[PDB]
């Protein structure tokens, strides 16, 4: 499901916040777990990434 695919990436990101730049072992993952393309998922962790320092 959609839910299942953001909160399994939602996850990864608050667990590695310090450095939220997944390798590209860690995108295969993903794309595993989510069931997304690693396009996909490199597309979700660049819009986090920007939405995190976004002005308030």
């Amino acid at each position: 499901f959609p839910k299942v695919a953001t909160n399994i990436m939602r996850a990864w990101l608050f667990q590695h916040l310090t450095h939220p730049y997944p390798s590209e072992e860690q995108k295969k993952q993903l794309a595993q777990d989510t069931g997304l393309t690693i396009l996909q998922v490199n597309n979700w962790f660049i819009n986090a990434r920007r939405r995190i320092v976004q002005p308030m």
